[PDB]
């Protein structure tokens, strides 16, 4: 039906952590700092920049201060510090109003850094979208 009028688009989000050792640990586990940032890959599989959201929410879990943080600007890069990793909630908005996807993330600290792959379904109905989607591969 209806779907069958969009294309995929893997986008790849990046984490990375390290411990604050100047932060008091929490019930003997240390605070870390960590770091999401969200890259777009083309047909060839290399990086650039997510210019098809125009908005990017980090869903965090309540126990932090203002746990809906927005960004605007790719990479879209958050930076935060806690002691337990947790699943967040990203959404990512479309240009041109397309749709919010919404996408689990397990925030871990099992590795410095690590990376996780999404395909998205993005429709071809918005011109400006459709123009800024020619950059990652075919339409």
């Amino acid at each position: 039906g209806s779907m069958v009028a969009t294309v995929k688009r893997t986008i790849r989000i990046k984490t990375q952590q390290h411990i604050l050792p100047e932060v008091p640990p929490v019930e003997n586990f240390p605070v870390r700092q960590w770091s999401i940032e969200i890259v777009l890959l083309d047909d060839e599989g290399k990086e650039i920049p997510a210019t098809i959201f125009d908005k990017v929410i980090y869903h965090l879990h309540p126990t932090f201060a203002n746990p809906n943080r927005t960004f605007t600007d790719p990479p879209f890069r958050i930076e935060e510090q806690g002691w337990a990793g947790f699943p967040l909630d990203i959404s990512v908005f479309l240009l041109e109003k397309a749709g919010e996807r919404k996408i689990p993330h397990d925030l871990n600290f099992l590795q410095e850094s690590y990376e996780v792959e999404h395909v998205i379904q993005i429709p071809l109905n918005k011109p400006l979208l459709t123009e800024e989607l020619a950059k990652s591969g075919s339409t």
